[PDB]
């Protein structure tokens, strides 16, 4: 048994690197040649956050907007919604405003949202940088980090540090 559950949600533009994301954590590894998601994948980890076993719930929804009704009607019960762009990308950055604006009408009023800029090992072809990611997250009032699924900075510490704050949510 666990101390413990936890449901995250991770959504945002396909392409982004959810999926890279979520199994570089839960598998311990960068997925090679990884695909599209068709739908939502699901994946669990228990993970120790100061001797508190928490199992974390993870769905790994589709990107791609065909799917966009589906992915939405898994939100209301999400914990916590982790929001991911590609900050190579500028498109995922500039449809965030859509993405919290969905979150809005099909999320929990009591859901947490963090927001993730993805793919940093390809800084230097970044096209938002990291103070108007910093300065729209500070706007919104969200947690931001920058993650790289492919090289592992920050993969663990986010599902980690969400953890720990839904410890001190659920007390
Ligand atoms: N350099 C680099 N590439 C990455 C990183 N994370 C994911 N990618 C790549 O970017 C592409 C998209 O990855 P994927 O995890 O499928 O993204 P997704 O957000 O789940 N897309 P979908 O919504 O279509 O399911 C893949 O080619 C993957 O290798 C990263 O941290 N760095
Ligand atoms: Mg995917």
């Amino acid at each position: 048994d666990y101390d413990f559950l936890f449901k995250i949600v991770l959504i945002g533009n396909a392409g982004v690197g959810k999926t890279c994301l979520v199994r570089r954590f839960t598998q311990g590894l960068f997925p090679p040649g990884q695909g599209a998601t068709i739908g939502v994948d699901f994946m669990i980890k228990t993970v120790e956050i100061n001797g508190e076993k928490v199992k974390l719930q993870i769905w790994d929804t589709a990107g791609q907007e065909r799917f966009r009704s589906i992915t939405q009607s898994y939100y209301r019960s999400a914990n916590a919604l982790i929001l991911t762009y590609d900050i190579t990308c500028e498109e995922s950055f500039r449809c965030l405003p859509e993405w919290l604006r969905e979150i809005e009408q099909y999320a929990s009023n009591k859901v947490i949202t963090v927001l993730v800029g993805n793919k940093i090992d390809l800084a230097e072809r970044r096209e938002v940088s990291q103070q108007r990611a910093e300065e729209f997250s500070e706007a919104q009032d969200m947690y931001y980090l920058e993650t790289s699924a492919k090289e592992s900075d920050n993969v663990e510490k986010l599902f980690l540090d969400l953890a720990c704050r839904l410890i001190s949510e659920a007390r």
